[PDB]
């Protein structure tokens, strides 16, 4: 009877986390119209199961269209970089269909993500209570608000340092991208729902509360849990602890120097591995081969496995054989192998990552591999991590770590949620009275 409407920003580490907290709230009795463009509802509805389909609907909303600019591209999963200005500008323009929407629909409440601020608007013309909820984690935007406020102090409460490369990468233009993120928190109505934890982040969550003046409410680590056939008898075939998953997510595809890079650093290395390989949609002059160093999967031999396109990560990552992850550290990627034990070898590209990557290297649950002074991924950084954590296991205490995080992360349930629920129920009660 109560309903809410959802709206994740185009990514699937975007839509991922919506879909879990669309479930955790059908749990509650709660009746969820998850909206999103078509290819992403399509890329989603595998993840859930048919028994919440009554509670959880799925609403399609039109982007602008054209031949250059069809509709599965509507995503940033696989998308190209220099299409990105296009879809954040074709999704600011589907704010009158999301009005029509949220009028035919009636929701009580719209849950939406940091990359829309014309979403909240929309609700407020219509009287619609509207949360905020991040997909990701809160180190980052602390780090990233406290210059604002402290210009001349250094950030408390971490001994993190950005390396250069990300310190150095139109200044107008940056400074209302950062405006228009924070207007979506500092607009959501009471709270601001976080997909993270406080034994990880409490710290940074109070900082961050503090800064906006507005409550943040986690509800985090947000984990879904459900071609693998093939995939799982090569496992089947390795020692225990023994092989590492290579992913840089849905959204980036590394250079040549870049893979030339990790693919050298996995063959010095001697670890088992299997590696997702991607090419941006529309790409059929692409291939494995011509992105690889020539003979690099010849000489790894049985050691070495490259999935094209898309692999399936949670099961992987859950597989007994798996001892370590290097990953783009990508906020899901990092909750998902804290919550299945797996060390995180950090290779980060851009945006959260590099944060994302230090949290993990704080919390002693993973390492860094880091990058030179010219800011380039060293194969040398990237051979000795993997010798360290997965092939010789010299860092014991990595791993130790990794299964104490695991051991906490499974051991909580559904009372995560509680917080979220009593601040929905407060915030409809009082909605209530003043329309
Ligand atoms: O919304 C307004 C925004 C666009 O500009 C605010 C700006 C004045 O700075 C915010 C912060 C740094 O406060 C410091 C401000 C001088 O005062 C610091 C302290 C004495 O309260
Ligand atoms: O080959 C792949 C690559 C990624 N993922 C999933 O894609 C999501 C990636 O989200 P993340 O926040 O890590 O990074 P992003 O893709 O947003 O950069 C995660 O849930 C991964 O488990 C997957 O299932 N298969």
């Amino acid at each position: 009877t109560t309903t809410i409407l959802m709206l994740p920003w185009l990514g699937y580490g975007h839509l991922s986390a919506f879909l879990e907290l669309a479930k955790s709230l059908s749990r509650r009795n709660f009746h969820i119209y998850f909206c999103s463009t078509s290819v992403n509802l399509d890329a989603i509805k595998p993840k859930l199961p048919s028994s919440f389909s009554d509670s959880i609907q799925f609403v399609e909303l039109h982007l602008p269209s054209s031949p250059e600019f069809p509709p599965h591209l509507h995503t940033t999963n696989g998308l190209p970089p220099t299409l990105m200005p296009a879809l954040h500008q074709a999704f600011s323009m589907a704010a009158q269909h999301f009005e029509s929407i949220l009028q035919t629909l009636a929701p009580h409440l719209l849950i939406y993500d940091s990359l829309q601020p014309w979403a909240p608007r929309v609700a407020s013309s219509l009287k619609i209570p509207a949360i905020n909820f991040n997909t990701t984690g809160v180190f980052w935007i602390s780090q990233s608000l406290h210059p604002i406020h402290y210009p001349h102090s250094k950030f408390p409460f971490s001994e993190f340092v950005l390396h250069n490369h990300w310190k150095a990468m139109s200044t107008e233009r940056t400074r209302k991208r950062g405006e228009a993120f924070l207007y979506c928190l500092h607009a959501s109505c009471s709270v601001i729902l976080i997909n993270s934890f406080r034994e990880l982040e409490g710290k940074y969550m109070d900082y961050l509360s503090v800064l906006l003046n507005k409550k943040v409410v986690p509800v985090g680590p947000l984990v879904y849990e459900p071609g693998y056939s093939s995939i799982k008898n090569w496992l089947d075939k390795k020692e225990p602890s023994s092989t590492v998953f290579v992913s840089f997510g849905s959204e980036y595809f590394p250079s040549k120097e870049e893979m030339e890079e990790i693919a050298h650093g996995l063959e010095a290395s001697e670890v088992n591995f299997i590696w997702v390989v991607r090419f941006p949609q529309g790409d059929n002059t692409s291939g494995i081969e011509d992105a690889l160093p020539k003979g690099f999967l010849e000489r790894a031999g049985e050691r070495g496995m490259v999935v094209k396109g898309w692999a399936p990560q949670a099961k992987i990552l859950k597989h007994w054989s798996t001892g370590g992850f290097v990953s783009h550290c990508g906020w899901n990627s990092v909750m998902e192998s804290m919550m299945f034990g797996v060390p995180i070898i950090g290779v980060p590209m851009h945006v959260d990552q590099p944060f994302n990557a230090g949290l993990v290297e704080e919390a002693g649950v993973g390492v860094e591999a880091k990058r030179d002074p010219d800011g380039k991924i060293q194969r040398d950084e990237v051979a000795k991590l993997i010798k360290e954590v997965v092939v010789e296991k010299t860092r014991e205490d990595v791993r130790k770590k990794a299964r104490e995080m695991s051991e906490i992360l499974r051991s909580k349930g559904e009372e995560k949620f509680d917080e979220m629920v009593a601040e929905i129920s407060l915030l409809l009660k009082i909605e209530h009275h003043h329309h």
